[PDB]
């Protein structure tokens, strides 16, 4: 029986792909931290350490890593909790990162696995993992375009023979779309509210497109005023919450209009045939779709399964090694 396992390290949520099990992991990437005697510890790892929510820290919610100690500390938890005592105990280990993360970034994490145990450490770029797990054709000279909205990042790029021909980020993605929201409260409405809140306004009545309808559907609100710091109740509606969000989203339609015009012709006439493929949590923001074809005159297609994209792709790689070439960058023991 297998241990060895696929990382999908995302700025939001961390998930691992076992060999011969699927998905046996999805957490937050988030650690609580304690303070004891000037010294911090980590207290606790994801999804434990939300319940728990000592400092919350997400060690790579910009898509960098913030805090390095920190980062190997989540890393080696997570391997370690998925860890199968009757199984091998030097296991080959995938790791997706972003496009951009730079060779100190890689080495801490390629350290990471190696001192969790792994025999071979290879590391798969975003974009790449979640064209494989959407299914896009990228053996073909044809051109294929993702967009991967993710917790802390938007990552574009454009595809073909076997590789990465553009690729860029930004800093926007489901986070920012949530602090969109938590502003606007604290603006429009004196009330503070916390992220579980943002985020349930952002999958309720969240959408990328105001209703032409006028304010469309409303939901309550639970908060404290920003004054007095008592409990409030406000009524917010899918037109407020549209307007909220009319930033980032314009934000991540402006990163897909870049992708476009820095896309090496021939490429620009493959994209509008079959469009652009979104994927990654942020993908599900209602509307977003129609938004991003509205404003670049592409067809869009939403991934099946934008959430699980990066980690079935990386674990198709760590399935079917030989399916493809040098997807991989990799390290042994
Ligand atoms: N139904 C939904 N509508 C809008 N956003 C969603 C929905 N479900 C999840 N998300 C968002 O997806 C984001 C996480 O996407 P994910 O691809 O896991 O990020 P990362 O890979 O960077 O960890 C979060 O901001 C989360 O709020
Ligand atoms: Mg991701």
């Amino acid at each position: 029986i297998s241990n060895d396992i696929a990382i999908d390290l995302g700025t939001a949520n961390t998930l691992i792909y076992q060999k011969g099990k699927g998905i046996v992991l999805n957490e937050p990437s988030v650690v609580a931290l304690r303070n004891v005697g000037g010294r911090k510890v980590v207290h606790a790892v994801g999804i434990e350490a939300k319940q728990m929510l000592m400092e919350a820290i997400r060690p790579m919610r910009d898509g960098v890593i913030a805090d390095f100690e920190v980062a190997e500390e989540m890393i080696k938890y997570f391997i370690r909790k998925v860890h199968n005592r009757k199984g091998s105990g030097n296991p080959k280990v995938i790791v997706c990162v972003p496009s951009g993360a730079t060779a100190v970034e890689r080495r801490a994490i390629n350290d990471s696995c190696l001192n969790a145990g792994a025999r071979r450490v290879g590391l798969i770029d975003e974009p790449m993992a979640a064209a494989i797990g959407a299914g896009l054709p990228i053996h073909e000279p044809t051109g294929s375009m993702v967009v991967d909205i993710g917790g802390g990042t938007t990552e574009v790029a454009v595809l073909s023979l076997s590789g990465i021909v553009y690729s860029r980020s930004v800093r926007v993605g489901g986070d920012k779309m949530d602090e969109a929201i938590i502003s606007y409260m604290r603006r429009h409405h004196n009330l503070l509210i916390g992220e579980t809140t943002a985020e349930r306004i952002k999958k309720e009545i969240g959408t990328a497109r105001a209703p032409a309808d006028g304010e469309g559907l409303s939901i309550d609100v639970k908060g404290r005023d920003l004054m007095q710091g008592v409990p409030r109740e406000v009524r917010i509606s899918e037109k407020q919450a549209a307007d909220a969000l009319a930033e980032p989203v314009g934000q991540i339609v402006e990163a897909v209009k870049v992708a476009l015009e820095a896309t090496p012709p021939e490429l620009a006439d493959d994209i509008a045939d079959k469009g652009i493929m979104l994927t990654g949590g942020g993908a599900l923001l209602r509307g977003l779709d129609a938004e991003i074809r509205d404003h670049t005159g592409l067809p869009v297609t939403v991934a099946d399964d934008p959430l699980s994209c990066v980690a079935l792709g990386c674990g198709k790689v760590l399935e079917h090694p030989k399916w493809m070439k040098g997807v991989l960058e990799s390290t042994l023991a």
